[PDB]
């Protein structure tokens, strides 16, 4: 499948794809205002997530360092991203259908769309200012709204017991984006597509 990274903020981010044990495609690249990087995905990708990286310095070999979603320091990201990262996720060629949601579970870092570009379902959003609006316990110092599981490490929070409810820091990401994922065991706000779509993801799409 295709998907085409769009940069719409006003400001550089680095972005990044991985399926947590491997690079999607290249698995990061820097995109300027307005650019665009147009990636492939093997069918049958199971778990794939796309995010931005803000405030990011690499050298020559592309190691470095990024204020939020940092994958190890490295540009071509082959690992998941350090919080506060907004999470586009995927699953393709799953018996047939595609399923796709934008996620908070780990913070918010940029706003998002995560709409296909072939026929057939609908797009995900979460745009609104969510660091703006953060709660200050929830607050990173790099920029961004940190998730409350990665902040106090609770059972409740992770829902590592596998029994959790909603939080007052979930009903918070909840409010502003209410078609993310804002806990483990949010009611799902999956979006079910063809198998084989093709998707754009554009980072802050109301810029």
């Amino acid at each position: 499948a295709t998907f085409e990274i769009v940069n719409r903020c006003s400001y550089t981010v680095w972005a990044a794809a991985s399926k947590g044990d491997a690079a999607l495609d290249a698995g990061g690249r820097q995109l300027n205002s307005g650019e665009s990087w147009t990636i492939n995905v093997e069918p049958g990708t199971n778990g794939g997530k796309i995010w931005a990286r803000t405030d990011c310095y690499f050298d020559d070999s592309g190691s470095g360092i990024c204020k939020t979603g940092d994958c190890g320091g490295l540009l071509r990201c082959k690992r998941f991203g350090r919080p506060p990262t907004t999470l586009a996720e995927f699953s393709l060629n799953q018996y047939g259908k595609d399923y796709i949601d934008i996620s908070n579970i780990k913070g918010f870092n940029v706003p998002m769309n995560f709409s296909p570009t072939t026929r057939g379902c609908r797009g995900v959003r979460c745009a609104a200012d969510i660091v703006g609006q953060c709660p200050a316990k929830l607050k990173a110092p790099g920029g961004g709204c940190n998730d409350a599981c990665t902040v106090f490490q609770t059972s409740e929070y992770c829902c590592t017991t596998g029994k959790c409810g909603p939080t007052e820091y979930s009903r918070f990401f909840k409010r502003l984006c209410p078609d993310a994922f804002s806990y483990v065991l949010d009611k799902p706000t999956t979006v079910t597509c063809p198998g084989s779509s093709n998707y754009r993801v554009t980072f802050c799409p109301t810029a």
